[PDB]
Formats: C-alpha cells, structure tokens, sequence
C-alpha cells in the first residue's frame, strides 16, 4: 500500500513537469493537479480492500476520466494529452519505478485518449446519450494487468510463463470467436520478437475498440491486452526498448480511438 503513494507522486510530479515546460494555461495546469490529487487520494483509498493492481487500474482509470473533464476546449484536450505523452516519453529516459510509473501514464493516456473520442463522437453526430463509462472500467482491468506485467519484471521464468500463456490465450480466444486469420497472424506476432509490436499494438486497439463496442469480442480483446502486456513488460526493461513501447502505446491509443470513432458513427441504433 506504501509504495503506490511513491508511484502516484512520481508520476504526477512528471505531467507536472511536462505542463511547466510545455507553456500551458495556468489555469488549465493546477486544474488537473487537482485532478490528479483525486488520484492520489483514490490509491490510498482503494488498497487494502481491493488488490494493488486493481487499486491502480481504477486510479489511472477515473485519472483519465477525468482527465477529460466535462467542458473544455479541444486544444487544452490535445494539450493534457501532449503532456501525458511527453511525460512518458521522459520517463523513458530511466529503475523498476521508472518502468511502472511510465506504463502508468501510458494506460492513463491510452484510456484518456479513448474516452475523449467517445464523447466528442456523440456531439458532432447527436448521439451525446454513455459507451466511455464502460470503458473506464475495462481499462481499469487493463490497466492492472499492464501494472502486473511490469510487476512480474524480476522474474525470468514468470516472464517466459506469462509470455506462452498469454500467447496460447490470444491465438485461441482468436480461434474461438472465428477469426483464424488474424489468429495466425498474433501467433506471427508474438513469434517476432519485439519487432513486430506496432502491429501488435495497432491491431490490440482495433479490437479493444470492437470488444468495446460488442462483448462477442470482449474476451479476444482482453487476451490480446494480455499478450500486449507481456510484450511491453518486456520492452520497458531498456532505455529505447521504453521508447519503442511509448510509441507502441500510442499506436494502440490512436488505432483505438480511430476504430471507436467509426463505431459510433455505425448503426449503433438499437431497437425498443
């Protein structure tokens, strides 16, 4: 419980760093100090009934949340969002609390970034009426299971454990729901070392989008997050290796985001 605090404080300090240096709105900078003051209060508040990850996941879930607020402009948005990438960008110039921290911001900004496509989505189509709220709560899954892969970076033989069962679980959960295809190619994927991560991460938030948007593709979804996990728990334990996963973690943000976008403006129109 004592070393969440640590995290929290670190990585705040960070976007606190990145928002000075980035010449934003001072108004706009100490709201989300507040913002993330709630995270910190909410990691001390969730531990010792809930688990560690899972006190994290939501903590960096209602960060993001609210991180996009309820009315602001779209360029103070793309601003919180430039902060959190710069962040995390820096934070891979780095210990096991730089690595943990800067996957941190980058479920944060994966989530926050999601999040707000959602709700944009449905002003400009009229469809203002709901879908990010869920979302919330599946990346707060999501967001643990990152934090357990990092956690599980000590190991050698947890590593290679988590790695072939999250690789099985993709390639079958793939299998399951019909798509043999693009199990085939996770297997090639997971097979390519870290060589093959933007792909990975393209197409692990495509179907977070889908699974989002349809829960016959919740659990491929899931399963490919897991296996993303595990990639980037790998990549995270050298200095580019970091680098490559913020750009890999962006990918995924920005594919699903995208793939959310052309959802909601899908037949998404149930019937009474």
């Amino acid at each position: 419980v004592e070393e969440v605090k640590r995290i929290m404080d670190l990585a705040r300090q960070k976007i606190s760093d990145a928002m000075d240096e980035l010449n934003m709105d001072a108004t706009l900078k100490q709201s989300v100090d507040e913002s993330m003051k709630r995270a910190e209060q909410r990691a001390y508040e969730l531990s010792k009934t809930h688990e560690k990850t899972d006190a994290l996941g939501q903590a960096s879930a209602d960060l993001a949340r609210e991180l996009v607020a309820r009315n602001t402009s779209e360029d103070h948005q793309k601003q919180i969002f430039e902060a959190l990438k710069k962040a995390a960008e820096e934070m891979a110039h780095r210990s096991h609390e730089d690595r943990l921290v800067m996957a941190l911001i980058l479920q944060t900004y994966a989530n926050a970034k999601v999040t707000f496509r959602i709700l944009n989505s449905g002003k400009a189509l009229g469809k203002e009426d709901k879908m990010a709220d869920r979302w919330t709560r599946l990346s707060a899954e999501a967001a643990s299971l990152s934090v357990q892969a990092i956690n599980d970076s000590t190991s050698a033989e947890k590593m290679a454990e988590n790695f072939r069962q999250a690789k099985e679980d993709a390639v079958a959960s793939l299998h399951r729901a019909g798509q043999d295809d693009l199990a085939r190619k996770v297997s090639e994927f997971a097979d390519a070392g870290l060589s093959k991560i933007d792909e990975l991460m393209t197409l692990t938030g495509q179907m977070w989008a889908h699974g989002l948007f349809s829960k016959e593709w919740e659990d491929a979804a899931r399963s490919l997050s897991r296996l993303a996990a595990v990639m980037l728990a790998q990549a995270s334990q050298t200095k580019e290796g970091s680098l490559r996963a913020v750009k890999a973690m962006e990918k995924m943000a920005d594919n699903a985001a995208d793939e959310a976008e052309k959802l909601m403006k899908a037949g998404s129109e149930n019937l009474y």
